[PDB]
């Protein structure tokens, strides 16, 4: 060949500066010397988007009876806390039950604040996003763990130390999975220039036990990405966390129970941290598996939020024990865009879900481990009142967490190329502007370049018409409702399973 | 270990049915049962195209002087026939190096038409487009295939008689490149179910024969997919392809030196079919890399096409012993969209192409290899009056040969769901319509369903601004007008060349 | 050029294409060049050294 | 003419500090263009003597 | 003390000819990007040497 019969030419001739390192705008050029009367016709710009945020929220499933999978773990686990292992006789099933998910949120928040810790000491030249932009998706302000690191450190050392108070069990997958889910960084290739999924806790559950009538896990608002938050912050959401957890006797001879029945090598253990301890990014499959199925449900409702004909929609789990012979009912009501007014883009999730799955032969287990973040709007709620601003949707079940949001950091294309957040459902509406078709697909684009991202449902408000799946499929198959509720059965019966 | 002792309720909850066969349209059916009401905001529609055809334009590579690496070709094939063997003196160096291109012009129409009779033989129950989608796209009725296969096979047959009665040299790896091109399937993912790409002749050279003032190449137009041509226009077209080169006396004078100058082993031919020759669909990465790093120009120029502003622009490879000292000249304009006014989306390509490739460490072979198609504008041709129409580019060199446009197969949105075909450039402009959007959306998710598309650059007429490379980056660089053209010298080069 | 030229790449470049500007596009070259090709030789013909990145 | 330009600028030696400025100054070219486009200024001797080896 | 490249004021300099060469094995050896020249990075050398004395 001419090839190899002159490489020095051809090696000469096709050296080019590759691995360009990402975190910065860069500036492609002009082929064309004269295309410079045609300013916004040729596009220069290039951004490679660096961090996805999964801001998802612990959940324990569906539950309008009391033959959900959470009151049946409610029962088996007071049956082996009270008749095999002498309990107390002061609480019921469920005030134990709600108890454990206090404990689920607990954890939640110390892996978070390990991982907002852990996060801030990597430094890499081949990625400047590493550690400000991670830091900016967490909703933590970098400068106040760049100047306190050490208090830092001590604070998520003193919430481990004071989250062994209580007792958990250690055998039950729902509080290590919520543990690993909410401390890893899983890129989206085996590169050392990817991209870096996160999960970011937006909701964590706060006990409210007040009155005869029952307890009560009412909404606790996590910092959103954008807002810079101090160390003190942080201290009073922990504060605030642990308010009425503290002190009280119920959840002390609660703790004393689950102490006698589990010893103390079967209780859960949050690993201590220090100055050497640093996590790096894996590359988890089975995570982008579930991060591409995953869907989008809204904002959460809060006591604070005004809905008009929707009154007592909120996201709390009850504990009434006068009303369905004291079972813990948690049906949330879907579809809450965080304001209130129709949200248009929200139709095109009412269509039946495409499950894609990455190569041929597919397991048991990829299959449900798949669909976890999964979630189909079944019947939509209906109002109270003649006038109704919002639509929501009740789903048909999910599993043991749900997906609120998505948040993207990139550097902006305009000087001085700052981080851009920018938050997202998988429904990703596109009025009557002329900014906002340019801006939906410079958004789109920076969602394809990440690998498995979740398949988006675009809405055009000006055509009266959306789009299904935006995603390359490679072997799909399509979900009915009943059998997502099915696997969601599955998952959340398995997840709260404990061994006696 | 739930899983571990209830598996059967694992393993039956998630039977589901994965390998969904491509080539129909698909109904996922409505979630939520009153989303009927919302018309076209829930898309329950789903389609996977099957077959993206480039069509490229084979070119000796910008000749503008006698230095050119064309005449250098011409001067060294002339000296090994003539002065190592003892030839003829009737014909010059340029005569005999267009006499080898217009045989790779005949080469490519037998590929073309043995593509065509050998495509219709491929059918598998997991890709329904098999065989009228790629028949659709290259341009035949495919009743007219079935109805006379007979009559089709002696056609090539004979063809291939009268085409291997003339020599070309083995040696010269242009007819091995073109012709491994022009014929064979190429998967975009080496699955069951994947998509296939191929190559169909947008022009040939059709070889006249003049007096004094030369022996000129001239256009000749092949059927584009939306044609369904049966047998009788391709008889035509190969009547006319040698409708004055077989019936030049001088013509077998010259290919007879061919065939004593490089004997009778180092000559290209042409394969011979029968009832069994079926081709089937390869994985080829290095097709891949070229595929997605080509950037298109636009249909080719003709004497019937109307200008205003370029009156000789038309793409001739002319060869004229009065002017620029006897050298083949070829300098053709790009930036034509078929259709005299300017394309607006053409400003998109103004800017430096990125180079895209697979994997962190690229030998000097794939980048060399993965720059055959691409093209880039230079500068603007000057137009000759005061007012133009169009506006058109003179590239910085282009390679072996140029893409014109593409063209894609996809099952339709409504009743019957049959073939429709997408023409567009590497540019697409989308006008401010009601439609056109969610057309433009719906053309991007079939795009991206393809594996290494060619990177996209859309301009949107509402917002008068353009839009980068709509393509998933994994290992980039920036190339510049130089660099490329350095790349092209050389490519140009090791095609157009003996080794003795 | 001379020692207080400081001539840059594109200089030698534009040397080179006017050195070889109506010699490479001569028809008539090549045929003088062949014939000296078939009477010395393949052998017997000055051949020029290629280089590298270590040849010093 | 063009190979010994290319091939003088990688000449050093600490007890020599005319090694190589100093030729490529003599030599007529400017010694910080083939420092700064070195690619660029091999394969333009490559193809100089591909282009004289043709004859 | 104060850290201080030497003596320079010719292109013979020690700081001017090791610039020159870790320019070499930056771009002309691994591929650089060619958007700057030795100096930029000799001078960004010195920064992260001023940088690890203030860490010591």
């Amino acid at each position: 060949a001419w090839y190899a019969r002159y490489p020095h030419i051809l090696e000469e001739a096709t050296r080019l500066p590759f691995a360009y390192p990402i975190g910065q705008y860069y500036d492609t050029g002009y082929s064309v010397a004269s295309a410079t009367e045609w300013s916004k016709y040729v596009d220069t710009s290039l951004t490679i988007p660096g961090v996805m945020c999964v801001n998802f929220t612990p959940t324990p499933g569906e539950s309008y009876n009391k033959n959900s999978p959470i009151n049946i773990a409610a029962q088996n686990v007071y049956t082996y806390v009270r008749h095999m292992n002498s309990g107390h006789a002061n609480y019921e099933q469920a005030d134990l039950m709600m108890y454990l998910l206090a404990m689920d949120s607990l954890y939640i928040f110390h892996s978070y604040v390990r991982k907002i810790l852990a996060i801030s000491k990597l430094y890499t030249p081949v990625n400047k996003y590493f550690p400000r932009a991670l830091l900016v998706a967490l909703g933590v302000d970098p400068e106040d763990v760049f100047a306190n690191q050490a208090q830092w450190e001590y604070f998520v050392n003193m919430v481990a130390y004071r989250a062994g108070a209580f007792a958990a069990p250690a055998s039950m997958t729902y509080y290590e999975r919520h543990a690993w889910m909410s401390n890893g960084l899983y890129v989206d290739q085996d590169v050392t220039r990817a991209q870096i999924y996160m999960f970011k806790p937006t909701m964590l559950w706060k006990y409210e036990n007040l009155g005869t009538t029952g307890t009560k896990l009412v909404p606790l608002m996590m910092p959103k990405a954008g807002d810079n938050r101090k160390l003190v912050d942080f201290q009073v959401l922990f504060n605030n966390l642990v308010s009425t957890m503290l002190g009280d006797e119920d959840f002390g001879i609660m703790s004393g129970d689950v102490f006698k029945a589990f010893g103390a090598d079967g209780l859960v253990k949050l690993l201590a941290v220090d100055s050497t301890t640093m996590t790096l990014p894996t590359y988890d499959p089975l995570i982008l598996a579930q991060i591409h199925s995953a869907r989008a449900v809204g904002a959460p409702i809060l006591e604070t939020s005004t809905l008009t004909g929707f009154p007592g929609r909120q996201w709390q789990i009850t504990q009434n024990p006068d009303v369905n012979n004291g079972a813990i009912i948690f049906h949330p009501s879907f579809g809450y865009d965080g304001q209130d007014h129709e949200e248009l883009s929200f139709r095109a999730m009412c269509s039946n879900m495409i499950l894609n799955l990455p190569g041929e032969a597919h397991s048991a287990e990829m299959i449900i481990e798949a669909t976890r973040l999964a979630t189909m709007f079944q019947v939509k709620a209906v109002p109270a009142g003649d006038t109704s601003k919002p639509v929501l949707y009740l789903p048909n079940g999910f599993g043991t967490e749900v997906v609120n949001d998505y948040t993207m950091i990139s550097v902006d294309k305009a000087t001085p190329h700052d981080l851009t957040i920018h938050t997202f459902f998988n429904n990703i509406l596109v009025p009557n502007a002329k900014e906002n078709y340019v801006a939906n697909l410079e958004l789109l684009n920076n969602i394809i370049q990440f690998d498995w991202a979740p398949q988006l449902y675009l809405t055009y408000g000006i055509a009266q018409e959306s789009f299904g799946p935006f995603a390359q499929l490679n072997d799909w198959t399509i979900l009915t409702g009943e059998t997502l509720a099915r696997m969601h059965e599955v998952c959340v019966t398995s997840m709260f399973d404990v061994p006696q």
